[PDB]
């Protein structure tokens, strides 16, 4: 196997400055070449790392023949940082934000968030990632040697034309399921190999797919130690035999090298329109992971963090958000799969599609928010998806929230901490939302669910702080 390659960690300089090129190159998958697209590199991204209570300036460089824009998934930033379709960066140009980071200790990341391109552009290799640091975290004795026993698991799948290059559209199909691949890759890479030290092994895990959603578990089925979600540590470990994971949420695991016997990470089968389709019918391998007798010490605490309680549900502003597909999107969709695919792609599941998708009965206008949002005031935010059966990921940018309840039901323990997404299929969801910093209508925030091509074809709202 090829050596899981490491994002490397990227830090401010002398003046508190970071520099990001987004650019296109060249990338390798199984002996094939296919154009693709980086930050700093020819895909993916670094790991930008931040420390709470400290400013940083990034210098973006769109160095792409096409518009693009830079959202922080998962920062508590203004809206005018927050890099939303409004933010564009212009092709050969230069813009600069300035970063104020003021949140717990989380692993973030970051991707484009070009108005009706976020798919494609995320496709071709766009990606990168945050590490935020705070005084709490580094307290803890957690394994912390990046690239060794503090590892980055960037999870995607891609599908490529017979001539290697990735083979991405946004059609009736995909608007209406989402564009999937038959090829898995971890760090950009085809099935790799991570040499782990004995003891315990940090996995950040980010599901970085369009639009499938993944659940990992080991091959020897030995337990997943969860530590944190996508806005920081849980109050304590959560034990689990496996771990689903939604388009663009991130937990860390820890996962015990307590022998010699290689093992790998998988992901099982999930039920979702077009997922469970052959290879991923049955468990897939991620990586395997080589256990290696080099010096470790980091450590699982009893106990990692206390987080604030759930707000008094009492007099909180309520908003209902409404997701729904054309009726019309959906028959299509599903046909030009079953034509494509035939039976498998039912495994589990018991006209101009540009603006099909939508919320409140409303595809997403950018010159329209939707309403303004209170200023560091709890809101209950109620997000349904009865009506339809596809997956809707929902996040709400500037913000880490609450789930109250998660789609139908209390959520799991390892789910009940810090989050920017909620899952919303076929039921209804409601997040305790709090908005710390401010957005104009010029820069407004995003509401709008992560299934890439559902937010490409309307399913996004703009919201004013
Ligand atoms: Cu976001
Ligand atoms: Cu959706």
């Amino acid at each position: 196997r090829p050596t899981l390659p490491i994002p490397d960690l990227l830090t401010t300089d002398a003046r508190n400055r970071i520099q990001l090129t987004i650019g296109a190159g060249q990338s390798t998958f199984g002996g094939k070449t296919a154009t693709t697209w980086g930050y700093n590199g020819n895909l993916l991204g670094p790991a930008v790392k931040l420390q709470r209570g400290k400013a940083v300036t990034v210098d973006i460089y769109n160095q792409l023949t096409e518009e693009t824009t830079l959202h922080w998934h998962g920062l508590e930033v203004p809206g005018e940082v927050d890099g939303g379709p409004q933010g564009i960066i212009p092709p050969g140009g230069k813009r600069s934000v300035t970063l104020n980071v003021d949140q717990p200790a989380a692993t973030c990341w970051f991707h484009p968030h070009q108005h009706g391109k976020t798919g494609r552009q995320v496709a071709m290799g766009l990606a990168g990632l945050v590490v935020i640091e705070d005084d709490e975290i580094l307290k803890l004795m957690l394994p912390k040697q990046w690239g060794i026993d503090d590892v980055p698991v960037i999870v995607q799948d891609k599908k490529f034309s017979a001539d290697g290059q990735i083979d991405y559209q946004l059609d009736v199909m995909t608007a209406a399921v989402g564009w999937f691949g038959d090829t898995l890759l971890t760090n950009g890479a085809i099935y790799p190999q991570h040499a782990a030290p004995r003891g315990w092994l940090r996995l950040r895990l980010l599901n970085g797919c369009n639009a499938r959603s993944l659940n990992f578990a080991t091959s020897d089925n030995r337990p997943l130690y969860v530590i944190a979600s996508d806005g920081g540590l849980l109050p304590e470990p959560v034990k689990v035999s496996e771990l689903p994971v939604l388009m663009g949420e991130r937990f860390e695991v820890l996962v015990e090298v307590n022998d010699n016997k290689p093992f790998d990470l998988v992901t099982l089968p999930v039920s979702q329109m077009g997922m469970a389709i052959a290879p991923f019918d049955k468990p897939h391998p991620v990586m395997r992971i080589q256990p290696i007798a080099i010096s470790a010490s980091g450590a699982l605490p009893d106990t990692l963090s206390s987080l604030p309680a759930l707000p008094s549900l009492e007099g909180l502003t309520v908003r209902k958000l409404q997701l729904s597909m054309d009726p019309m999107l959906d028959m299509m969709g599903m046909q030009m799969l079953m034509e494509k695919y035939g039976d498998q792609a039912m495994a589990g599941m018991d006209f101009d599609f540009h603006h099909a998708n939508k919320i409140n009965g409303q595809a997403f206008d950018m010159n329209k928010p939707m309403f303004a949002a209170a200023k560091g005031q709890y809101e209950r935010w109620v997000i349904s998806g009865v009506g339809d059966m596809m997956l809707h990921p929902f996040h709400i940018h500037g913000t880490q929230f609450r789930i109250l309840s998660e789609n139908g039901k209390p959520p799991a323990a390892h789910r009940a901490g810090w989050k920017d997404t909620v899952k919303v299929e076929g039921n209804v969801s409601e997040v305790l939302v709090k908005f710390n910093h401010d957005a104009p209508k010029e820069h407004a925030y995003m509401a709008h669910c992560h299934l890439l091509e559902h937010e490409d074809t309307g399913m996004m709202l703009g919201f004013t702080v």
